[PDB]
C-alpha cells in the first residue's frame, strides 16, 4: 500500500495530528476516507503504542454501527490510515445546525449505539469515550462509532462531560461506564448540551461526582426516567443495554 494507490480528495478533518481527505482508491475507484498523521508529531508526543493498540482494537470489529478500519500504512515519514468514509458527516455538527433532535430521532441513535455497545460489550471491549464528535453518520442517515482513543479491555485528563463517577474519582470500573455516557448522549441529544455543563473543569467534577443533573420542562417524562435510570451513580444500579433497548420510551419513539 502506497500513498500513490490514492486520489486525495477534499479535506473533512484537522488535528491532531495529521488531515483526513476524502479519496479515491484507483483501481476500484472505491471511496474512502484517509487520515493522515506526521511520524514527527507522534513521537513528539509518543503516543505511538496508542495508535498502534488503538488501530489494534478497531481493524478487529464489525458493525454496520462501528466506522471500519480497512488497513494503513507508512510511507518515508507519515502515517496512513485507511477508513470508512461517513456520507452524512458527524453527529457533532448536525446538532449544531439543528440545536437538539426531536424524540424518534434520538430515541433511534439512541437504539443503534445500544447495539454497537452491546456488541462491544462482548468482545470485552469498553469505548468509554462516547461523544457527540465521536459519531458520524452512514449514507442512509444512521449511526457511526469513529474514535477508539480510550476505549480499553476490562473491567478495568480531557473533556470531563462524559466520565463517569467512578472514571473521574479514579476509582475502580468497568462496562457500566459507557452506559453512563449513553445517558449523558441521550441528554444532549434531546437538550442541546449535556446534562453536567459547567464554565470550569474543577466545578464540572463536582457537578458530576454529585450526580446533579436538571431537565427543561420541554423534556418529555418518558425520557427523564430513561437518562435517570442511565445516571445512576452507582455503577450496578445502571442498567443493562437489553433493559435500554427495551425501555417503553425506547420502544414507542425509535425506528429500529
Ligand atoms: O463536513 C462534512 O460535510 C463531512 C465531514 C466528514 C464526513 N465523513 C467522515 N467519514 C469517516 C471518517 C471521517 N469523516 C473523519 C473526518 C474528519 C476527521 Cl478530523 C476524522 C474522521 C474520522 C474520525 C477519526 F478517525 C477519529 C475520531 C473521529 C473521527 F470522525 N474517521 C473517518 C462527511 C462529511
Amino acid at each position: 500500500w502506497a500513498l500513490e494507490d490514492f486520489e486525495i480528495g477534499r479535506p473533512l478533518g484537522k488535528g491532531k495530528f495529521g488531515n483526513v481527505y476524502l479519496a479515491r482508491e484507483k483501481q476500484s475507484k472505491f471511496i474512502l476516507a484517509l487520515k493522515v498523521l506526521f511520524k514527527a508529531q507522534l513521537e513528539k508526543a509518543g503516543v505511538e503504542h496508542q495508535l498502534r493498540r488503538e488501530v489494534e482494537i478497531q481493524s478487529h470489529l464489525r458493525h454496520p454501527n462501528i466506522l471500519r478500519l480497512y488497513g494503513y500504512f507508512h510511507d518515508a515519514t507519515r502515517v496512513y490510515l485507511i477508513l470508512e468514509y461517513a456520507p452524512r458527516g458527524e453527529v457533532y455538527k448536525e446538532l449544531q445546525k439543528l440545536s437538539k433532535f426531536d424524540e424518534q430521532r434520538t430515541a433511534t441513535y439512541i437504539t443503534e449505539l445500544a447495539n454497537a455497545l452491546s456488541y462491544c460489550h462482548s468482545k470485552r471491549v469498553i469505548h468509554r469515550d462516547i461523544k457527540p464528535e465521536n459519531l458520524l453518520l452512514g449514507s442512509a442517515g444512521e449511526l457511526k462509532i469513529a474514535d477508539f482513543g480510550w476505549s480499553v479491555h476490562a473491567p478495568s485528563c480531557g473533556t470531563l462531560d462524559y466520565l463517569p463517577p467512578e472514571m473521574i474519582e479514579g476509582r475502580m470500573h468497568d462496562e457500566k461506564v459507557d452506559l453512563w455516557s449513553l445517558g449523558v448522549l441521550c441528554y444532549e441529544f434531546l437538550v442541546g448540551k449535556p446534562p453536567f455543563e459547567a464554565n470550569t473543569y474543577q466545578e464540572t467534577y463536582k457537578r458530576i461526582s454529585r450526580v446533579e443533573f436538571t431537565f427543561p420542562d420541554f423534556v418529555t417524562e418518558g425520557a427523564r426516567d430513561l437518562i435517570s435510570r442511565l445516571l445512576k451513580h452507582n455503577p450496578s444500579q445502571r442498567p443493562m443495554l437489553r433493559e435500554v433497548l427495551e425501555h417503553p420510551w425506547i420502544t414507542a419513539n425509535s425506528s429500529k
